[PDB]
């Protein structure tokens, strides 16, 4: 085998990341331009996984502007062909080592009910680090547009990763 | 008639903002969830305009994480009903005068060449302030997906606003 390689995205990755997100089904697809922005302005806090030249994983995240100790994790995707190999866990652990994630004391993310593997990713991460997790309302189904059905997006708060140091 | 009123967005505005952008038929439409995140996490650098209870304008923007003296302006939309009344100018100048924009020295934004009104919004902002504008390559058409056809998105850099 050929090991999966991990790196930050670039603007040029935007199309291929877009294609990865669209091919999941279970994520809400943003514009290609959005993923170029993430690769450009936000790439210090995002991650790509590649295998034999193909993008097989992506995480988008950003530090909250008002609450910078919080990293919001937006989308996590691994290509169908490459699931259950530890790529998402490796991307999340690797994201949290990045220089721009120094000092992050909480992760926030929303995980619906049908994103069952995603729930195990995030709650398993908290377990393995022996860190608390809590779930609040997040964005309910009612907030979404009329005339299609979206699941609730409850908010997971994972942390604190480290103590308040006097 | 009734004055347009301006405010920061909130997460709950995400659907209505999505619908405004959709209805333009001419902006890259993101997910409804994206606009909820903008209203939640980025609201200090965004804005809404409303008239008689309807959302008629939106800007999204954020300060660049690496280069926080730069405000990136992502999307600007005004409902077709309400165009050419100065709502976009009012949203932009209002935005730049908000607390969260103190210390911004540059605006960055992309403006495709057929978007004549957007070009005028940004270049007119620079011109009224007597501040430089510069255009560089941005995101060319070739970056966008196969089988779709997108205009180039050249990058406008407006500034510096001041020289401290
Ligand atoms: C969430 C997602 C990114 C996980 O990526 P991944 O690389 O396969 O995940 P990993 O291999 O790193 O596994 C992370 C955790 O979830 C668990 N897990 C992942 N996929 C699972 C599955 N299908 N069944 C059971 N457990 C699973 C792993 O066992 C691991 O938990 P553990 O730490 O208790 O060992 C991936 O499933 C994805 O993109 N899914 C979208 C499709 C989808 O879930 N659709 C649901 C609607 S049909
Ligand atoms: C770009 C947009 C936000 C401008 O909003 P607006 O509220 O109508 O703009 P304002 O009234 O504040 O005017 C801003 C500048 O644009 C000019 N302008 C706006 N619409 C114009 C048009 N149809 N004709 C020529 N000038 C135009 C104004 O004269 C003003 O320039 P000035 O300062 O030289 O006088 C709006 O056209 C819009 O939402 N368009 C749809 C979204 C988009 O950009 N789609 C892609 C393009 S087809
Ligand atoms: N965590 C995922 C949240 C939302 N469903 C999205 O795809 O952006
Ligand atoms: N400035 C607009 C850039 C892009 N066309 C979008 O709609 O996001
Ligand atoms: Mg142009």
């Amino acid at each position: 085998g050929t090991e999966v390689v991990y790196r930050r995205p670039e603007a040029r990755d935007g199309t291929r990341v877009w294609e990865l997100i669209r091919d999941t089904g279970s994520l809400d697809l943003n514009s290609p331009y959005c993923y170029m922005l993430l690769g450009d302005y936000f790439n210090d806090t995002c991650m790509i996984a590649e295998h034999e030249g193909d993008i097989v994983g992506f995480i988008s995240a950003f530090r909250s502007p008002r609450n910078p100790e919080t990293l919001f994790v937006w989308q996590v995707a691994v290509a169908s062909s490459h699931r259950r190999q530890g790529i998402a866990k490796a991307m999340l652990t690797g994201l949290m080592n990045q220089k721009a994630c120094h000092g992050v004391r909480f992760i926030e993310t929303t995980v619906s009910p049908s994103n069952m593997a995603s729930r195990r990713l995030f709650l398993g991460y908290a377990e393995e680090k022996s860190i608390p997790s809590t779930v609040t309302v997040g964005y309910g189904a009612e907030m979404f547009p009329d005339g299609t059905t979206h699941e609730d997006e409850p908010l997971f708060v994972i942390g604190p990763f480290f103590n308040d140091i006097g």
